[PDB]
């Protein structure tokens, strides 16, 4: 008797859990036994369906992100090691979809609430087990170049990236050992996500992220959208479109005046209940 749904967007894969009121006690323990793949379902990640106020009731929040009303959906997000949503703004997608194919949204357009802000959705198309959404990821700001090893350009997606495109890397290249470097520190203060891409063919980019202290990491969302700016900035264009290629598939990034979008797939894979007495007996 208690409802969770399994989904994934590009690579990443979530463990959804309704909770309108917030009345589920979300430990450390019991999100790690949950993203365990062999003790529980499997996850990169919890996401726990919720609105701002409920979560700042229950103390999850402390006070609203700036443009979170009490009233917002909220996508409360773990780490599988307990910790809370780290920059990428990750899950988005996938929650947004979960709350469409659920009729918990009705509305194709509505915002996701998050603890680094509000994220305005669109459902392209949904259903069950699939969907294609668009995330309104913010304002991205170029801000001077920077070497890493590769030279860049310092992107701002809520959280400092540098996205180093280089004409002379191919896919095949771009098949090079970037887990676990180095970045001016004057620079980034208090560190850097460093993407790594081509250079924009047909309208199109690879890349691969190294995200600060987690290391190469899955997909990185404001990562991506900071990847696809650097390429476009790149061919002298302060907006535009590209389709970026990652690990896992392919998402589409628009860069306007305003903000800057990612749209990608969702699926659903299962929902169901867990079983009360295992996730009692679970921390």
């Amino acid at each position: 008797h208690m409802i969770f749904a399994k989904g994934h967007g590009t690579q990443n894969d979530f463990v959804l859990l309704p909770d309108v009121d917030a009345e589920l006690v979300l430990t450390a323990a019991r999100v790690a036994a949950l993203c365990d793949r062999r003790k529980g379902l499997g996850a990169d990640g919890v996401l726990r369906v919720t609105t701002a106020g409920a979560a700042q009731a229950v103390g999850v929040l402390d006070s609203l992100p700036e443009g979170v009303r009490v009233t917002d959906w909220y996508m409360d997000y773990r780490n599988a090691d307990g910790s809370a949503a780290q920059m990428c703004g990750n899950g988005v997608r996938v929650f947004a979809h979960y709350l469409r194919a659920s009729g918990l949204e009705v509305r194709d357009e509505f915002v996701v609430g998050s603890l680094a802000g509000p994220r305005p959705v669109t459902c392209h198309h949904v259903e069950a087990a699939y969907a294609d959404v668009s995330v309104d990821m913010g304002k991205a700001n170029r801000l001077g170049a920077g070497e890493a090893v590769f030279h860049g350009l310092a992107v701002d997606v809520g959280n400092p990236h540098l996205a180093c495109v280089d004409s002379q890397l191919t896919v095949d290249g771009l098949a090079a050992l970037d887990v676990g470097v180095s970045f001016d520190g004057a620079q980034f203060p208090d560190g850097v996500n460093v993407e790594v891409l081509t250079a924009p063919v047909d309208g199109a980019v690879w890349m691969r992220v190294h995200e600060r202290g987690v290391g190469e990491t899955r997909s990185c969302g404001t990562g991506t959208v900071a990847a696809a700016v650097a390429a476009l900035a790149a061919v002298g264009s302060p907006t535009g479109t590209l389709t970026v290629h990652v690990p896992g598939g392919e998402v589409v990034v628009t860069v306007t005046d305003a903000t800057s979008f990612l749209r990608g797939p969702s699926v659903l894979v299962a929902r169901g209940d867990l079983a009360d007495d295992w996730w009692n007996a679970m921390g």
